[PDB]
């Protein structure tokens, strides 16, 4: 295949995966971002990178956004949000993050294939992601890509869409858009 | 209005945008990756995040992948490839990177909206990205999202498409990874 055909193939995969996400949980996420005084994102590897890109945009929008596990991460307080992207829902690091977060009476929101997983079970809000063996045998999910790729891409677009819904709720657009980005 | 609808909006913007890329360039980037003995990715901010995603997946295929500007990045020798993602092609940190790389006889590929930009003029391979004033005035390029969002999403999708082409050329699939 041509590289551009692979791009288009990828975008085909992302269609079946996207829409399939439930609005009620998603749109609830945006309200939590609006209330909580602090917001933390989290993920491992490539999912970690996507979490970072979301926190970057949130900061640009002027939320007190943070990334779990960086050098200058502040302590979570009661009420703060924690957003966790994890396919498996099993990554031991992020289990600990959710558990520790709930103990401090933070709110945990998990984005995962497996709502029943160790991370899902802890979450106050689950945004269920496609990729289940049931989804695959269904025809509701399929992929040509090495493991993680489609789920990681779904995180990005999903995160960026949450950005759009926050702009809307705050009455802004990609033209007005004043972003708080680094200077030096 | 609803988040899943905005997802679809983004999907729409990507369909118009993504495939808008030239394969002659693309497949030659895959060609270069298989040639060079060391591969370096590069970017700033979010584009930097995408390039880290690339290098990681390139690492997974057993390529000699690194990311410009990390603690353990080794020195570039002649022949090596450096892949640079820059919307405007005018990020100062990356201009230097591009410059230094060529000045060391490395091969430079740049993924920018502006081929004649500072970074463009330094590159051996350009992968022109969608977003130009022309394409804007044309009515072909529209984005409802904060600046760079679309270019960045595109970078990621392209990088993962390039991974797939590399798998094809190496005769492997999702399983063998």
């Amino acid at each position: 295949l041509k590289t551009t055909e692979y791009v288009a193939e990828i975008l085909n995969e992302l269609h079946n995966s996207a829409a399939y996400i439930s609005n009620e949980e998603a749109d609830q996420l945006a309200d939590h971002i609006l209330s909580s005084h602090q917001i933390f994102t989290a993920g491992a590897g490539r999912s970690g990178l996507m979490a970072k890109s979301f926190a970057m945009r949130l900061m640009h929008m002027g939320f007190n956004a943070h990334i779990v596990g960086e050098i200058l991460t502040p302590p979570l307080a009661e009420g703060d949000l924690v957003i966790i992207g994890s396919g498996s829902g099993e990554t031991k690091s992020l289990i600990h993050t959710a558990a520790k977060a709930k103990s401090l009476h933070g709110i945990v929101a998990a984005l995962t294939i497996n709502p029943e997983s160790s991370i899902g079970k802890q979450a106050d809000l689950i945004i269920r992601m496609p990729g289940s063996p049931k989804d695959q045998s269904n025809g509701s999910y399929k992929t040509i890509q090495p493991m993680g790729s489609l789920f990681e891409q779904t995180l990005l677009l999903f995160y960026d869409a949450v950005i759009l819904k926050l702009m809307e709720k705050k009455g802004l657009d990609s033209e007005t858009m004043f972003t708080h980005h680094a200077n030096l």
